[PDB]
Parts: C-alpha cells; sequence; structure tokens
C-alpha cells in the first residue's frame, strides 16, 4: 500500500511509505524464470493520465490498489523512426510502439510486425506459442487495432483490417498477391488460446482467395475449430481454451463501450462551465463484459497450461477518450484497467512465478493544470473525490484529435525479472525482458 | 549506461539494457547510512523536459550521463494544499513543493517552510547543521527564489525577498514587528556553510531593525563572518568554508543567465518558422561559474567535514524557460544540470557513502509533439543532434506564463537508502528519505 499516511494537513501525513524500503525492495528480486507474463498496456497512459484519474477517482493522497501497486518502477522511451531517413520520429503512434515491444525492433507509424524495410518479424506471442505455451490477447479495442494486432499480424499498414483495406492499402500483404493477409486473416492463422475483445464488424468480409475463399472471416473462424462468444454470459460459460478449441470473443462492432461518461472539454470551459462529476455510461449494456472480467477468463483459462503462459491486455481507450478530449471517458478507462490490473497481481501474488508489467505505448495530451487557467485549448474543471476542482487541458491540437506526446513514461511491474523495467529503458528491452524472462529463443 | 545498443533500425539495435538487471539491482542496494547526501533538483524538469532534452542534446537513443544514470527509479507526487480548505491543490508552485520535501509537511502554493497553519517546521538543511553536518545550499536562481529559500526561510509569502517586501506581505515574519525576518535575513542567521546562486539585489536594502539595524544586508555578511564572492575566480580561490567562515556567493543582480539562445516559441511557429539550432547565449560572461563549477567547490569545501554533508543543487532556470516557453533556454538548462549531475555522481561514487538524488519541484508545460502539429498554443522545431525535427508545443496558457502542471514524475537516486524513492511515493517521503539516510532527529 502507498496512500496517503494520514493528515496530509500535518508533519508526515501525505507520506506513502511507513518505512524503509530497501529489505521488502531486495525481495521484490527474484531472476528465477517466469512461467506467466502479464502484460497491461494502458494506450495513451503516461503519468499525467495516471495521476489524473488518481486523482479524480481516489483523491490526490489515494492509491491505485492495481496501477500503483508494482513495486519495481522505471521510466522508457517510445520514439519511432522516420521510414525513409532511418532516424528517429519522436512521437509515435500505437502500431510503431506495438510493435517495438512485441518484436524487438523500432519500426515507422502505422507498421505492424514489420521494420522500416517492411521486414516480418516474430513476435512474442507467436514464440511463446512456438515453445507450447498458452496466449492471451485481450483489448477494449476493435481487435483490428494496432495495440492487439501488433501481437499476430504482419502488415505495412494498420489501416489494413481485412481484405479489402488490405488489397486497396497492402498490396503486398494481401492473400490474393500471395501475402499472409489482412489483420484479421493473420489473426486467424496465428491462434491464440484466448482472443477477447471489440471489432465484429471486419468479420463480415469475405476472403477473396485461400482455403476459406468466399465465406466471411466469421465462417472461417467457426469452419476453423474457433468458440465464437459474443457476450459476457456466453464467454463465462467458456470452460476451456486451447489450440483444438481457441476462444475469440467478439463484444461490439468497433470499439467495446466507455465505462464513465461525461461532457467534451472546451474552449474556456474550466472557466464558463460549472466543474463536472462523471456518470457510469447509461449506453454500456450490463451484458458486456469489462475488461477485468475479460482478463479473469483469460487468466483462468491459461493457467490450465502446465508449461505457462503469455497474456497482453489492453485498456485500449484511455488513449481514444484523450483524442477526444473527453476527461471522465479518459479517467473511466483508466479505472477500467487498473482493476484488470489488480485481478492480473491476485493471481501472479498467489500463484509465485508470473511477471506482471503495467505501461503506455506513448505519451498523450491531457496535462493537469491550475483552476484558474486560461488556456487556448479545451479544458473542463472536474470535481474529485477529494472535494476539490482539478483542471484537465487538451492543448496540443486545433483539430478535432488531440495528439500523443513524446515523454518517457512510466513502466512498472511485479514477479520475475522485474528489475529489468527499473531506471531508463526503452521500449524495445521490454521484448527482450519478456523474451528472457520466459527463457524463449 | 543506457545508449543505444547500436543501429537503432535493427532489432535489438534500440535496446539501453545489455543484460539482465536483477543482480547489478541487487548490489545497488545498501541500507547503511549517508554520511553525505547531494539532492539535486531540476526545477519543473518533468519527464517531458528531460526527454526534450536528451531527444535534441544527445539523440532519442542517447544517455545524459548524469541525469539518466541513477540506477533507482520512481514516481513522486507533489500535490499542494489549498490554505482555507486543507484539501488538495493540484498544481503546486515551487514553494509549496520546495517546503514538502525540505520539512516532511505539505502547505499552500506560496508558502515557505510553514504549514497552512503558517506554523514553522523545521527544515533537513537546519536539521544537518544541528547535528553537525556541512551544509550547502547551491542554484541558478536568484537565492531568495522559492527553491533554495526553503531550505533556509520561513515566511508567509514567497515573495518575502528582503525588508522592504517582507514588513507589507509578510506583516507577521518583519523583524521591525517581531518575526524571524525576510527571506535574506533568515538565510544569514541559517549560516549554511555553502551558499552560492544570484540575489545579490536584495543584498542592497538596509534592515529595519535587529543588531545590523542600519545597515544592508551585504554589509550583516561581512560584519558576520561571511566570505562574499562574485564570480568564478574569486570562487576558484576560497580554500575553506564552515562556521567561522562561512562562504557566500553572488554571482549575478537577479537570475544567473541562461546557457543557450534560441527563439521564443510562437503560434504556428512549428510551420511559420524555419528549424532552430540553439547557440550558445552571448548574454553568459565567462567570468559566472556555472552549475556545475559552483558544485565542484561546493562539494570540495563541504567534504571536509569529518561527519558529513547534506547539499542542494539546482537547475532553477530549466523552470524559468519552460514559463516563458524557450525551448532552446529549457533545454540548455537541462544540458547544465546533467554536468552538475555528473559531479555529484563521480564524487558519490568514490566516497561510497553518499546519496544522490535527481528530481523536480513538480512538472511542466512543454510537450514533444509531431512535426506537423497544428496546435492552439506556442510551437517551434528544432533541429536535433540526430539530424531530424522535434516540434515543441507549449499549450496551456493564453497569457504572457506557460504553466505548471501536476502529473507525477520521475525521481531518481543512487547510493545508501535509494530504495526509498522505488515506486510511487510523495514529495514529502523525500524528507524522510534524507533524514533517516543521515541519521537526523
Ligand atoms: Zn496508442
Ligand atoms: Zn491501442
Ligand atoms: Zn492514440
Ligand atoms: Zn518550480
Ligand atoms: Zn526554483
Ligand atoms: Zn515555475
Amino acid at each position: 500500500n502507498r496512500a496517503a499516511q494520514g493528515d496530509i494537513t500535518a508533519p508526515g501525513g501525505a507520506r506513502r511509505l511507513t518505512g524503509d524500503q530497501t529489505a521488502a525492495l531486495r525481495d521484490s528480486l527474484s531472476d528465477k524464470p517466469a512461467k506467466n507474463i502479464i502484460l497491461l498496456i494502458g494506450d495513451g497512459m503516461g503519468d499525467s493520465e495516471i495521476t489524473a484519474a488518481r486523482n479524480y477517482a481516489e483523491g490526490a493522497g489515494g492509491f491505485f490498489k492495481g496501477i500503483d501497486a508494482l513495486p519495481l518502477t522505471g521510466q522508457y522511451t517510445h520514439y519511432a523512426l522516420n521510414k525513409k531517413t532511418g532516424k528517429p520520429d519522436y512521437v509515435t503512434d500505437s502500431a510503431a510502439s506495438a510493435t517495438a515491444w512485441s518484436t524487438g525492433v523500432k519500426t515507422y507509424n502505422g507498421a505492424l510486425g514489420v521494420d522500416i524495410h517492411e521486414k516480418d518479424h516474430p513476435t512474442i506471442l507467436e514464440m511463446a506459442k512456438a515453445a507450447g505455451l498458452a496466449t492471451g490477447n485481450v483489448s477494449t479495442a476493435e481487435l483490428q487495432d494496432a495495440t492487439p494486432a501488433a501481437l499476430v499480424a504482419h502488415v505495412t499498414s494498420r489501416k489494413c483490417y481485412g481484405p479489402s483495406a488490405t488489397s486497396e492499402k497492402c498490396p503486398g500483404n494481401a492473400l490474393e498477391k500471395g501475402g499472409k493477409g489482412s489483420i484479421t486473416e493473420q489473426l486467424l492463422n496465428a491462434r491464440a488460446d484466448v482472443t477477447l475483445g471489440g471489432g465484429a464488424k471486419t468479420f463480415a468480409e469475405t476472403a477473396t482467395a485461400g482455403e476459406w475463399q468466399g465465406k466471411t472471416l466469421r465462417e472461417q473462424a467457426q469452419a476453423r475449430g474457433y468458440q465464437l462468444v459474443s457476450d459476457a454470459a456466453s464467454l463465462n460459460s467458456v470452460t476451456e481454451a486451447n489450440q483444438q478449441k481457441p476462444l475469440l470473443g467478439l463484444f461490439a462492432d468497433g470499439n467495446m463501450p466507455v465505462r464513465w461518461l461525461g461532457p467534451k472539454a472546451t474552449y474556456h470551459g474550466n472557466i464558463d462551465k460549472p466543474a463536472v462529476t462523471c456518470t457510469p455510461n447509461p449506453q454500456r449494456n450490463d451484458s458486456v463484459p469489462t475488461l477485468a472480467q475479460m482478463t479473469d477468463k483469460a487468466i483462468e483459462l491459461l493457467s490450465k497450461n502446465e508449461k505457462g503462459f503469455f497474456l497482453q491486455v489492453e485498456g485500449a481507450s484511455i488513449d481514444k477518450q484523450d483524442h477526444a478530449a473527453n476527461p471522465c471517458g479518459q479517467i473511466g478507462e483508466t479505472v477500467d484497467l487498473d482493476e484488470a490490473v489488480q485481478r492480473a497481481l491476485e493471481f501472479a501474488k498467489k500463484e509465485g512465478n508470473t511477471l506482471v508489467i503495467v505501461t503506455a505505448d506513448h505519451a498523450h495530451a491531457s496535462q493537469i493544470v491550475a483552476p484558474d487557467t486560461k488556456a487556448p485549448g479545451l479544458t473542463q474543471a472536474l470535481n474529485t473525490k477529494d472535494g476539490a476542482v482539478m483542471v484537465m487541458s487538451y492543448g496540443n491540437s486545433e483539430e478535432d484529435s488531440q495528439e500523443h506526446t513524446g515523454s518517457q513514461l512510466r513502466i512498472a511491474a511485479y514477479g520475475p525479472h522485474a528489475a529489468n523495467v527499473v531506471g531508463l529503458t526503452d521500449q524495445t528491452d521490454l521484448f527482450y525482458t519478456m523474451k528472457a524472462a520466459l527463457g524463449l529463443k
């Protein structure tokens, strides 16, 4: 626990520590192998986003019981490459970053599972599976989106969702041109044991070539032995997931719905609008599983493999609501993630051989600023759990989408080999940390 | 060393790690006493600021040999308190934040060494000196400015530089009303062995009461046994500093000039103005010591003391140039600090009983964004060491001054007790960390 000790107005009352950490920390260090790994990604979840969520939901002196509880921490850099020059491109997108931690190679913005030369490289999930480990890939995004796609698809543009877009935009990748296929087709080939998220829509396309031609990708999935679920009760009734019967959960047509609703930040909104309180999203049907519920089932199913498992969990819409300049949506998706993280830590603490990592793909726009701020972008005032006003500012785009930022950001870990996130590292080190911790080749 | 391995375009070439860190970090873990501490603060130096500076000066895959080299890292919270309510104020100023790590108690914005009830609390410097340790206080700001002033002064507003402003803004601290006096008067009473910075201007005022009434604060210093220096050569030639002959250096009227010149960011500056390369500041005379040089003399003089020393070093103008939306200024001052950090680490590695800590008082405005960004605030394109463009954005104030932000930010450390900065901590923990490390009371 790292909440404030007591009365934050008094001496020592805002302390998060109760005693010397040296012994505890020594004891947090083990370089025995990891049997399992859970990687949780908050898309766009930089320190700022963590801090704003913490402040709103738990109070400034509060503590995220998942997010904030990983004891080994550092900062890592997630710059991409300029595709022509090979030089750094200081602000990555989700595809280049996800490619870095999943393959160990930098690449250009938009690219999945390929380097700047457009050459494929195998992913941590593929190398898990090859070693006979169970594999999970979970996200609140449409499953074609960069973050989950990067683990199972090798394509020259992240827009290559299915056959249609792939033919037009990744001709080199398209099945009918002899390539590996669209992101959705490659996802079906990769056959992780557990794949849960949104993105049903693209499954309605029919393949233009290959063994399942003329059939929707949904049909292909059924033809190939996959159990399809599409809501929380059907997911919960699944009793196994393996190579003979892999699980594919499709819980929405595009992105899964956000947990909280609030208004969009506006010009001078912290000055001209009253403070806001977020509310649970009245549009999110109770029958859509949450990210922690997706995470439960995935852990439950994968932990059955005696050899071990690799699991990626993405809180995808932190980023998407940060783009939308929607503090409540943004914060709620961070709360959402913290719940999934608690699940992971609770399994990992009891199992004892599980390395859990929590970070983001890149930083974002949202800034916490003073209540009287007069800023040129979009702002909004929030009433926090402390009963004070926090203002959030989105000040880096005049267009309709607040943009990523280049700042290094937090990475934290618990479990075997967690030492390797500490100090300054690069996103590509995380690939090798994962590879090594599981003893893969 | 945590530079990129090799060819950042190739598998594994952006890695910062050369192998498994578990055993190295184990060996970084000592709970034996610290004999000395050196605390370096980059004012306004958030993770974004570090990143921008590294990107520019060392390249994206580069490594600050000082700043980036401390092996035990975490993230800390620095929210202040509303004076009336006692609730968190999510964006601190430099006075509340420096009060927190220097006394271990939160306070309101603009307060120095006092809590929200205006009650004094002892500082780590005062406590060091009482235990017989040598003490230094160094900064590129005027020495009355919040960050250095917090170690030696107790006032209700940070604006109470000398007798003149203290009588009218901090009437309860004014000497003529029976208070402890202005920041400058209290600074002189506290009598650190070594005190170096700017702020000569205020020493020209005359005291309104007390033993040295009717004399200038400069004459008071002389009369009280202090050796006064005003430039690098005179500073170089000092051979001792102690309670009989304490050292006070005053190297500028107000703030010391910055190291680098470049133009101010402007609206659409990344688009309408060409890329900038920073150059050295023609206004900074060579006779002005640098922060590293100040740090050198300080370390050398203070290390005479057999029992130990406490030293704080502030790269103060990272913040001020962030305020002024001036990337070359901001970056130059971060490079300046990295040098002073190198001095400190070199000294700690050789002496081996010294805890060194590098952090910031709070986060700031500057954001690294994409080259074609169209932002509503102030931007600028810069040519980095990698021969690529980085754009920087200042997007949270339509006034002449860009504003602090509340994100938690990096704290890093090296030496005995440095475990206590790892994970999530509060800025007030840092006080207690320092205190227990030095066995103080
Ligand atoms: Zn992203
Ligand atoms: Zn994503
Ligand atoms: Zn995004
Ligand atoms: Zn400051
Ligand atoms: Zn300062
Ligand atoms: Zn400031």
